[PDB]
């Protein structure tokens, strides 16, 4: 059901400047697809506040967004995302400081 949630754990990162892949629309439908199921093993969080800690090759191109709280939608944004429901990014990167429970569901 696509009201039904799921529980991760992920890895935060407010500090560090991350280079980040950014991808087609379609590639990251498939990405979020891929780790509502099986987990956000090698990407971190990174809070809406610190969105300028994020830096990608193509600006017009997607990562993945986190919009809502409590239960986020997880859905493709530009990091431009204007959005006053965005909670951050979830971006691949190792670079972080804590582990963060968050219940998210697909947009």
């Amino acid at each position: 059901h696509h009201m039904s949630s799921k529980q991760f754990k992920i890895l935060v990162n407010e500090d560090y400047q991350v280079n980040v892949p950014s991808l087609p629309i379609r590639d990251v439908l498939q990405e979020i697809k891929y780790c509502y199921r099986n987990g956000f093993e090698g990407y971190v969080f990174v809070p809406e506040y610190c969105r300028d800690l994020v830096d990608c090759d193509r600006k017009d191109h997607y990562v993945i967004g986190v919009l809502g709280n409590g239960v986020s939608d997880l859905k493709p944004v530009l990091l431009t995302e204007p959005s006053v429901m965005l909670q951050g990014f979830i971006v691949r990167s190792g670079s972080g400081s804590v582990l963060e429970d968050f219940d998210l569901k697909i947009a």
